[PDB]
């Protein structure tokens, strides 16, 4: 086994997603654009996934841009850190997208 | 113009829903069956239409049985009265199943 | 209360029938193939009802495809205009198929 | 923090690498072609970050069919194990992508 060669693939990804390399997808919310790769947003969000089987639009009120922004650092990170965005956003975001992970977790501390 | 129209045309959906007429699916949570039409889920939400397009396996954990049957008997009937169950699991079902109406209701009175 | 949600359901049933999307059935009238839903068709008339308990061959002398386009314009919109049809097309078709709203309305402005 | 993340993440890519779904490029290596993500495969080797900076002709004198076999399955699933290949045949192969976790595990197992 290689361990640490997840964490250099999935740094190498945000460094992609940061500068649009390599990115074949937008997903916009708002008046916001983000950048994502179809592999790893279909495969950590069934919704996205079933989707995908170039742009995407969210429903800007479910889904606040900061938080959308916040679950995409989590989802390419494994941190989930907030600002300009709280607990409730998160977690329906968390939901809507079903970052399972996520949900649970943001249940666990809102309980 | 026939006001009504769209009443009774549910009211004969939930019948046939109640009695498992002309139904072509089924949704299991935890270990209950709901039968239910493809049509009318996928007009529901987003979610729903993009998977069809027969058993639709659903996580047990996020969607709990009693959110799920309540949800159901509010896409037919137009009416989600809770019971076994409260506010934050027919939120959080909500928000799985993309039910923005019912999101939107539920952030209402909660908040 | 969530007043707008049918309208917007059958507006999405619309553009699928108009599409062929998710459409389990077809009817034909003449020489025309019209896409539809079973459980709409069902909904609206019992003659439906009782002939689904994959195509539906209409006789073409009693339902004209004018007023049979008219009537399942009707059944996803709640508007129906004669178009090319004939009042007394729109009324013979409207009883075969036992839209009783639409007979009676016609019966009403026969004169 | 959510352990087991990028497993399951890893775990979604493999199986749709497997069937195919969501890939963006083919490898052929002698005459077999292996499918897989343009991000993952560049993610992983600074050598294919370059190239991709739809299809990929690999030597098949250096780079042969078991090794490069070895090594995608090695990326898609952290763990490394040889198949109808030797030992040198995954190091060369390792080489040729600069995948250096192997290279350094196989220099260590030869010395």
């Amino acid at each position: 086994d290689f361990p640490g060669h997840f964490e250099q693939i999935f740094q190498q990804l945000n460094y992609q997603r940061l500068h649009g390399q390599l990115c074949d997808c937008v997903i916009v919310v708002g008046n916001r654009h983000f950048k994502a790769h179809r592999s790893v947003l279909a495969a950590c969000s069934t919704h996205f996934r079933a989707l995908f089987s170039n742009m995407i639009q969210l429903d800007s009120e479910v889904v606040t841009a900061e938080a959308f922004a916040a679950l995409i650092d989590m989802m390419y990170t494994s941190t989930l850190m907030l600002g300009e965005s709280n607990v409730m956003d998160v977690l329906l975001a968390a939901s809507h997208l079903h970052l399972n992970s996520v949900v649970k977790a943001c249940k666990h501390y809102l309980t």
